């Protein structure tokens, strides 16, 4: 559409999708890519997304998330106005796929296993993914998944966690966990974990469980699934106005999931209930979802690696991001 000037060595470029996505052969490996045109230096919030992402994924190594191969940008600060990501090609995404494929419990026990081994890697790195669903999860012909996109991740911090009532947030809201609406900014590990288990429950029907329409409708499907929250649960929420918008909801009951899913395998369903949890201390870990019964064909903590190291102007980011990606430039690679 527009230029992409990706080198000789990228060639044969068919559009896929802070810019634009594009497919590539690449004429020294011989395989063909992935390519994503970055074009954010004019403003700080999309240079901060865009140094937070490349410095993660550059640390990253792990089967089930994108590595970058490659990155190809201009040899001076000056010139360099975009920043193209280069990866393995992955034909698919989840979303896609949901929109016309009925999945089979192998399948999504499989992809499952590779969400939550990928997250396991993630979560060990202290980082957060904070915005998981299905568009974001890429799968190629042989049903490998790997997680991507990761513009709004952040480093944990368990203790910066709270806030107040009806606090603005930037992830998907259908995939956002209940305390985010209520306490909650999201600096938690427990956020991935709602969103996964968001994910699994629209793999076992091709639908999204909790589609609200807007910011607080969203917070009314999730009760009205899980009905309403315990007395236990309630005590957990400090904030007065959070408290007590719950406490004034008439009474909702549990939908039981065999009735939502009555498809589904029990384990299943088992594993959807701890994921899916209201009060997110109680809400199941990534090393407790893979350790559950559904995915024992799969679970090999041994095989599940971990990460070696744990996680401004724009002028300034600018600055990082091409000090960022000079490992990639043609000096060293001549
Ligand atoms: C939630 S969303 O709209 C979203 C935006 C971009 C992407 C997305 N970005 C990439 C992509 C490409 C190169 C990179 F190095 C990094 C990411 C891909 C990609 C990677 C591998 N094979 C095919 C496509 N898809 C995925 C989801």
């Amino acid at each position: 559409g527009q230029v992409f000037d990706v080198g000789p060595r990228y060639t044969n470029l068919s559009y896929i999708g802070y810019g634009m996505v594009c497919s590539a052969y690449d004429n020294v490996n011989k395989v063909r890519v992935a390519i994503k045109k970055i074009s954010p230096f004019e403003h700080q919030t999309y240079c901060q997304r865009t140094l937070r992402e490349i410095k993660i994924l550059l640390r990253f190594r792990h089967e089930n998330i994108i590595g970058i191969n490659d990155i190809i940008r201009a040899p001076t600060i000056e010139q360099m106005k975009d920043v193209y990501l280069v990866t393995h090609l992955m034909g698919a995404d989840l979303y896609k796929l949901l929109k016309t494929q009925h999945l089979s419990n192998d399948h999504i026990c499989y992809f499952l296993y590779q969400i939550l081994r990928g997250l396991k890697y993630i979560h060990s790195a202290n980082v957060l993914h904070r915005d998981l669903k299905p568009s974001n999860l890429l799968l190629n012909t042989t049903c490998d998944l790997k997680i991507c996109d990761f513009g709004l991740a952040r480093v944990a911090d368990p203790d910066h966690d709270h806030t107040g009532f009806l606090t603005e947030y930037v992830a998907t809201r259908w995939y956002r966990a209940p305390e985010i609406m209520l306490n909650s900014k999201g600096y938690t590990k427990s956020i991935d974990i709602w969103s996964v288990g968001c994910i699994l429950a629209e793999m076992l029907s091709n639908r999204p469980i909790f589609p609200g329409k807007h910011y607080l409708d969203q917070l009314n499907h999730i009760l009205g699934i899980l009905g309403s929250p315990s007395q236990e649960d309630l005590n957990c929420i400090i904030n007065l106005k959070a408290r007590n918008y719950l406490l004034s909801l008439p009474h909702k009951n549990k939908v039981p999931w065999n009735r939502l899913f009555p498809n589904a395998d029990s384990k299943a369903l088992d594993l959807l209930d701890k994921m899916l949890t209201f009060n997110p201390h109680k809400r199941i870990e990534v090393e407790q979802a893979l350790a559950h019964p559904y995915l024992e064909q799969y679970y090999d903590p041994s095989d599940e690696p971990i990460a070696e190291a744990p996680f401004l102007p724009k002028e300034k980011l600018k600055e990082l991001i091409f000090e960022e990606t000079a490992r990639f430039q043609p000096g060293y690679r001549s």
